[PDB]
C-alpha cells in the first residue's frame, strides 16, 4: 500500500490498510516489497 502521493499515514501497524506495517517514514506499506502480499 505504498503510495508517494496518496500515502495512508500510520499511527499504529494494525491501522494499516491489508497486511501493510507502520513504516518509518510513517506511513503505511508492506514489509517486503518484494514479497506481493498486501502493499
Amino acid at each position: 500500500c505504498e503510495a508517494i502521493y496518496a500515502a495512508p499515514k500510520c499511527r499504529r501497524d494494525s491501522d494499516c490498510p491489508g497486511a501493510c506495517i507502520c513504516r518509518g517514514n510513517g506511513y503505511c506499506g508492506e514489509a517486503i516489497y518484494a514479497a506481493p502480499f498486501a502493499r
